[PDB]
């Protein structure tokens, strides 16, 4: 319970949903417009940390600064931090503000010879990093052709430099698949017959193939990137609630074209050497990394790739991590990430790891509970979610651990009570009867879990089959006889009747299965005498004699 | 190996098929031809030993006797043996024969008053027992109405008697769903007013609206019935290989036109009394157990039926009995025999009844072997259902006489080596596992069993699933490792893969889990990997990952 400190209202939801990127944007407009840059940069670091490579972010921050003379001050150490070894920024619109500040920053009218070199040199890295691989690179290609071709060669030594840059230029980009490819290559086979008459049929010859090559691979690209969405917003105002996504949200379809564009290249259609193959799949995974941040698949199986190429036992932690922070209640994450953990020795971080997670669940079941407390089906499906972690992360402890971990863990979900589903009491119960296959500690957990889902069909008919599984006669007919009139809707009734009646019958009795089956003719009527004694018979789950004898059914 | 006599080789083909009735039908034939009677009646009672019910054989003996005056001495015999009390036979055929020597031997002519008596009181009997029940039966009515129509009366009481005698053959008659109804209708509207002008308009009227329920109930009949085929042969002559079925063999169509009559019966749609209505379902039960005797479901739904109704531990078994003697093989009646000697104390008859289908099974077994040996498919599905009986067997006598029991049982199948299948293996280390939680007797079976069938992936797949459900970590990834280039056809490879690696996730190693997926994802390139990573981490069958989590897959 804040005033009307509008600050103080923000942080607290970004506090809450720490991966909701238009709220900090809202929390950084408010500090620009009352010019308290300390908590702009403050804000800004604090969606870096979370959001290294979302490139857009960090055009953002340089767009901000470039508005207001230009402070290298400023600006180097940020450039430094996105175009940095580690976390390298791979995309264009960032790249496109990175060349724009070398080029004001180095005069070329006023610093001749030495500024156009370290200009050139730019526009080149933006080449061999990612232009040869952005298909969507027009703007690029022809700012860099533009401004070579502008150049006043003074001497004859530039001169001859500058129609060496163009025809790199040239050569570089015709062979990739591109937008500008048709266009580039009208204006190559005019430049080169413009050159030297006498070179142009060959240098045009010479490339030619490999043209039409990249324009027909041109097409393809086209075809399956069809309706690829990538309008994330690259200044603070052109930031909304729509061009962000919200917390855990991705489009499946948008990411389904990620998926298959990255297949499309793990081929390597273009035959590039082992290395500039690879740079190329990490473009676009990047790519993808960066508009379907939330899909937990575009990180695993980044992170896996990644780590596949060559050693560096931390590399699929690494991005894993990444994944992570973009989704920390991803379970396939944290899960991932535990065996990696594991798989490097760092056993802490395996606990920690799968904490979080749990954690984070708990942070969004409370929330929806809260927030649309009649959403029933959301309800129960985050209880599950939370109960599902929680089994895998007992399991895991157990494991790794021992039986008195997993106890605490069972515990720490008994006191959830209700707020969990019946799976953490059913893991808990094999857990206890594989200790040293008794049944009494683990018959407890189970006759406790019956004080909050007697009435549930799905546990009694798991619970069933752990005293199937575990052999307990007297118990299975006990608790069947009991949950008859409690089970909800037949289908799972009728299923656990004949689950009862099939164990009765090889435990004999007979009175037994006799009776069983009267009730079960009352509950069910219509249901045919045949076909049940059959199921009856069944051995390993084969009905046996209507496959070999009673065929028509 | 015989020489040339036909006696003996039919007898030894009748041993082989004792159902094939066809096979009696030529032995008759021959002994009929060589006049040696002593045979031929012989032959017939084998017949009537094993197939009680079956009227039309019973017609067969009875023609033979009539086309040869007519010798008390042999007939009535024959018609009280077929007719009694407890095997009785109720089949228009039959009846009509039936009634025909009552009228050759008893002459109204030369007999006068009793005579008439006593064959009114057989057309009578008739009518009570199956007439009033058979749609398709003109032949009979006609016969006895014309008979009573040409009557005589001598003195006023018989012309009192004969009017009412006749009025009561159509009100009977037209009540009830037949073929004559339409024209028995025309017959009685003019014979009431020939009879008397003054009450026609009044009787007439008192069954009017019975007669047009009794055609529209005949129409519904009409349509269930539709290709309903009634064509066994009444005659020795009129037999052959094709209206006679051969060994376990019935049309499925004609079964379910049968079932289906009997289900609209069961409604009891002309509100008979209690008894008149199991009569009447009882009379189309004999028809279809005389039409589709070879099909194990109409002895086990007569049975039963008839055991409903009333009292009398005894009934049921009664006619799972006839159908056990109609299909001996049969382990539908044998199981169905095996829980009503077990309700009814006669514990010994339980051992004896299983034993009778399994000798029979071993019979057609060997027979199919030798006969037409290149038949894999229906040579293995015979062994399986030979393994499947002992199965039921073994667990059966484990149950009722102990481990030494079942332990001599397996013993057998043991011995009869790739006669058997996997199953009798798999089913044997469960009933030596559940005996005390121990491993050691029970691995041993399993790994005995690997000497005929470690190739088979069915096989390696339970084994694992019952290694895996025993909890024997390392016999699991062993096996595993073992089988993987033993196993025919993936599917099941691929299923077992993740079997193993899911419990192995479970049970730690990751090292052995990561091989395991190496190894894994080299035999079936093309596997999504998170996918089956999502397979791994399932919890109670339940792929949670996948479900709250990757949704699109």
């Amino acid at each position: 319970r804040d005033e009307s400190d509008v600050i103080g209202k923000l942080n607290d939801m970004i506090e809450e949903q720490p991966t909701d990127i238009f709220l900090y944007v809202k929390l950084l407009k408010h500090h620009v417009s009352l010019k308290q840059w300390k908590q702009v940069y403050e804000t800004f670091d604090k969606l870096h940390d979370r959001f290294p490579l979302m490139a857009n972010i960090w055009c953002m921050r340089l767009s901000l600064e470039f508005d207001k003379e230009l402070d290298a001050a400023v600006i180097e150490p940020v450039l430094a931090r996105c175009l940095s070894k580690e976390l390298g920024n791979n995309d264009l619109s960032l790249w496109l503000s990175y060349i724009t500040y070398v080029r004001k920053k180095n005069d070329i009218i006023t610093g001749g010879e030495e500024a156009r070199n370290i200009v050139i040199q730019a526009f080149q890295v933006v080449v061999d990093k990612c232009a040869i691989f952005e298909p969507k690179s027009i703007q690029f290609w022809n700012e860099y052709l533009h401004f070579l071709e502008h150049w006043k060669p003074v001497n004859k030594f530039e001169e001859q430099q500058r129609v060496q840059y163009i025809r790199k230029l040239y050569k570089t980009l015709l062979c990739q698949p591109m937008d500008c490819l048709e266009s580039m290559w009208q204006r190559y086979t005019q430049w080169e017959q413009d050159v030297n008459q006498l070179t142009a049929r060959r240098h045009i010859g010479e490339l030619s193939a490999q043209y039409m090559n990249a324009r027909s691979l041109y097409q393809d690209w086209l075809n399956i990137t069809k309706g690829l969405k990538r309008n994330l917003p690259i200044t603070l105002n052109q930031a909304t609630e729509s061009n962000l996504p919200k917390p855990n949200e991705y489009d499946v379809q948008q990411l389904l074209i990620w998926l298959e564009w990255i297949r499309w290249e793990s081929d390597n259609k273009l035959e590039l050497s082992d290395d500039l193959h690879k740079a190329r799949m990490t473009y676009v995974y990047m790519q993808a990394a960066q508009h379907v941040c939330f899909a937990p698949e575009i990180w695993f199986n980044m992170a896996n790739y990644q780590g596949e190429k060559n050693t560096d036992s931390t590399v699929i932690t690494k991005y894993l991590k990444l994944g992570q922070q973009c989704i920390p209640n991803s379970a396939v994450l944290a899960f991932s990430l535990s065996e990696q953990y594991e798989l490097n020795t760092k056993i802490p971080e395996i606990e920690t790891t799968i904490l979080s997670c749990i954690d984070r669940i708990h942070l969004d079941l409370a929330a929806l509970m809260e927030d649309d407390p009649t959403n029933e089906s959301a309800i129960n499906q985050l209880k599950s979610k939370l109960t599902y972690v929680y089994c895998v992360y007992m399991n895991t402890m157990k494991r790794i651990q021992g039986l008195a971990a997993s106890r605490k863990i069972f515990g720490k979900c008994r006191r959830l009570k209700k707020l969990v589903t019946p799976d953490i009491y059913l893991e808990n119960a094999y857990i206890e009867y594989h200790i040293s296959k008794d049944t009494k500690t683990a018959c407890k957990v189970l006759e406790l879990g019956l004080k909050y889902f007697a009435t549930d069909g799905e546990y009694i008919n798991k619970y069933l089959d752990f005293l199937i599984y575990v052999n307990e006669e007297s118990q299975v007919k006990s608790l069947f006889e009991s949950s008859i009139d409690k089970i909800s809707d037949s289908h799972l009734l009728k299923m656990i009747f004949q689950k009862v009646i099939f164990f009765e019958s090889k435990v004999g009795s007979l009175n037994s299965v006799r009776t069983l089956e009267k009730r079960f003719f009352e509950k069910f009527p219509e249901v045919n005498k045949l076909e049940e004694f059959t199921n009856k018979y069944k051995v390993l789950d084969v009905n046996y004699l209507q496959r070999l004898e009673l065929d028509y059914m």
